[PDB]
RNA sequence: AAUCCAUUGCACGGAU
RNA sequence: AAUCCAUUGCACGGAU
RNA sequence: AAUCCAUUGCACGGAU
């Protein structure tokens, strides 16, 4: 989805990477934008190669994903949406 | 040939899916472009030349510069979104 | 490196363009956004495939690497990044 | 309409 | 854990 | 010069 949003929707991602690792690099590159309140990985079969960065501002959101979209990240490059709905600790 | 990277006021969009249609691929473009400025038309033909392709048409270059610098390889309907500057002026540009 | 420096990264460039028109290809597309210092190219085993483009500001090559991030050039989408270190020119 | 073949194309095609 | 197979997936698998 | 093999490499090869 196109529709600016708290979270970010991350695929393409490198299956090799652990969560730990994944979490952390994904925590120092998007850091800079502003924010985050969380980043949501799972290994599961459906959630493999997939992230969700949830920021505290849309404005952070936008500025992450229109600068980091298509960066070369452990040799695969980012594909990042807006999350089609809230992310829950959002919504609340 | 190069990417064109001279500011114009059309945007060149290809790789575009081609499995969606004229009225919705126009309309889909408005919803995520419409963001960055005014657009005066979202030129968009089925024909084989033309297919895979968009021209997105902004009031002001700013909006063309914006657009292009934030929508560059968005994954829309499951393609990256190649983006250019349009080679020469649109004709509702030009007048 | 994801930090803005004034030097961009490309790799994943089409190895069998030659160092001229890589050069003068590079300065056509990325000239576009702002004054550029310096293109350095090597076609040796270790340096080929990939490209520094040296701007003047750090806006420039920050503007230069979200608007091509990815864009095909000789069939190859370019894979850009920030410079790891300022280049020489630069510190 | 749909399925298939082909098309990455800078503008103001073919098959069932 | 690892290895191989499969998976491009919008959330709060299989084999040694 | 051309082509083949190898190389996805963060800087300031082999082969006909
Ligand atoms: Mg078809």
């Amino acid at each position: 989805e196109t529709r600016p949003n708290h979270t970010i929707y991350i695929n393409n991602l490198n299956e090799k990477i652990k969560k730990d690792e994944l979490k952390k690099s994904l925590h120092a590159i998007f850091s800079r934008f502003g924010q985050i309140l969380d980043i949501l990985v799972s290994r599961s079969l459906k959630m493999r190669g997939q992230a969700w960065v949830i920021f505290k501002e849309v404005s952070s959101a936008t500025n992450a994903l229109r600068s980091m979209q298509g960066f070369p990240f452990y040799d695969k490059p980012m594909r990042i949406q807006y999350a089609k709905t809230d992310s829950d600790i959002i919504a609340k």
